[PDB]
């Protein structure tokens, strides 16, 4: 029960904060299926920050849970696809931790709306 514009402004800011936590930009764009040809054999729904931005501006995120669900896919896909002893796997663990704090704060501000 809130206004659409301030909510989208908040998701835009939150998405920028999450992208800032991904310092290697390894989640900024879709996993290049031509460089990882078996990726879609394992990953039911790829997700990345660029796609999240397009979804945001297409009005696909009208509540905080749908935004956070796609962030969680970025993390879970990476944990699933990559072995534990890799930089990619540990980067998804770090993003889960650092991103989770960004999301809790942003969700509090959405609840103020
Ligand atoms: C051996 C498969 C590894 C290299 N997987 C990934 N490669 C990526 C390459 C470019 C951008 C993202 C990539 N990625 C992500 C995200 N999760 N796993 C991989």
């Amino acid at each position: 029960e809130m206004q659409l514009t301030p909510f989208l402004i908040l998701l835009r800011k939150t998405l920028e904060q999450l992208q800032e936590k991904d310092t290697g930009n390894i989640f900024s764009e879709p996993v290049p299926l031509s460089e990882v040809p078996d990726y879609l054999d394992h990953i039911k729904k790829p997700m990345d920050f660029f796609t999240m931005k397009q979804n945001l501006e297409a009005y696909r995120y009208l509540n905080f849970d749908d935004f956070e669900e796609d962030f969680n896919l970025i993390v879970s896909n990476c944990l699933k696809y990559n072995a534990k002893d890799t930089i990619f796997y540990r980067a998804a663990v770090r993003l889960r931790e650092q991103g989770g704090a960004v999301l809790r704060q942003a969700r509090r501000q959405a609840e103020k709306m």
